[PDB]
């Protein structure tokens, strides 16, 4: 006997009970703090993610969830998971096999590889896919059920974020400083809202072995609503000639820009420190709440 971090016998009974059947090799993530992730191989022969909520306030998520999945699937040409089983207890999807952008083993804080900067069918591949999305009607959003800001619900979100970290948290004085400053510098922030993924990043990318695009996954914290939402880990992990390659085929591809957007991603990168914040204490994990206060402390 071999002892594994899986528990076979209690992962089968759980798929059983939404109609799957698990046969074959499977592999389990459970570093997560709100769901395990398990890929798993079924009687298809195909390869299947189980996305197993943890506690109950998880999965009152899954069923608005589903409900993006099911408006997105048409309306993107690239694919997103197809929650076959969406429900309290389990979300199943048949695996999208292409490789995330992003490779990194579980635990690890630095991955084993990224797509590369000079990647030209990424980087177009990216910023067409990015258009596409932020071309997704409103209207296609709200009858989705979806969670919609105007230009002044997403600034006032930004402004309530900084607001509730300011509460729990001692912050340096200059990053305060700057996050108010960007919030009063009307020419910073859009005229309008778009359909955004909402954590979108190399690693929530697939991409094909040509290196283009091909799918996004964990569409958790989609919304309508600031378009430089799903810029700014471009501008993290690409740096500003990544973003500057982005904004121009972007625009190109029909992505509606202002005049100052390459500034306010910048601006929505800074404000990272507080979705991690905010992240660290939802979590109420001591390790991301020392890092979450460390950062805040520190000058930029
Ligand atoms: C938009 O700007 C980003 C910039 C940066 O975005 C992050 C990333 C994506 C964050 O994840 C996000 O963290 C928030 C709190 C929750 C979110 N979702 C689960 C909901 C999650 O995906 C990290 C903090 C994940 C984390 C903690 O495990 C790490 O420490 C790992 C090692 C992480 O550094 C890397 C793999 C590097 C290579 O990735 C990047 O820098 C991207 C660009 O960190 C953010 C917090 C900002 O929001
Ligand atoms: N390639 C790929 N990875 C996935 C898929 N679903 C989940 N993952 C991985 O599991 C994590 C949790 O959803 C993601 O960040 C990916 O690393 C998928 O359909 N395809």
């Amino acid at each position: 006997t071999v002892v594994t971090t899986a528990d076979t016998s209690q992962l089968y009974a759980l798929a059983a009970r939404h109609g799957l059947k698990l046969h074959g090799p499977l592999t389990v993530n459970e570093l997560g703090l709100d769901y395990r992730i398990v890929i798993a191989t079924v009687d298809d022969g195909r390869r299947w993610v189980l996305r197993i909520p943890r506690r109950a306030e998880v999965s009152a998520k899954v069923e608005p969830e589903a409900r993006v999945l099911a408006m997105l699937k048409n309306r993107l040409p690239f694919a997103v998971p197809d929650w076959r089983v969406a429900n309290a207890e389990l979300v199943a999807y048949p695996m999208l096999e292409d490789s995330t952008a992003m490779v990194i083993q579980p635990g690890s804080s630095t991955p084993d590889w990224v797509v590369p900067q000079d990647s030209e069918v990424f980087a177009e591949s990216f910023a067409t896919a990015l258009a596409a999305l932020h071309a997704v009607p409103i209207s296609a959003a709200v009858d989705a059920g979806m969670l919609i800001r105007t230009p002044t619900q997403a600034r006032q979100k930004v402004a309530d974020d900084v607001d509730r970290v300011r509460r729990e948290f001692v912050v340096n004085d200059k990053r305060l400083h700057r996050w108010q400053r960007w919030l009063d510098d009307d020419s910073s922030w859009p005229d309008f809202s778009v359909v955004v993924h909402g954590d979108l990043y190399v690693g929530h990318v697939l991409i094909d072995n040509t290196e283009r695009v091909s799918g996004m996954i964990d569409w958790s914290e989609a919304r309508v609503d600031d378009p430089a939402i799903d810029m700014a880990a471009h501008l993290m992990v690409f740096g500003e000639e990544g973003l500057a390659k982005l904004l121009l085929t972007y625009e190109a591809a029909g992505g509606r820009v202002w005049p100052r957007l390459a500034h306010h991603i910048a601006e929505r990168l800074a404000f990272g420190a507080v979705t991690y914040a905010l992240f660290a204490l939802d979590s109420g994990n001591e390790e991301y709440l020392a890092a979450a206060k460390a950062q805040l402390a520190a000058a930029e």
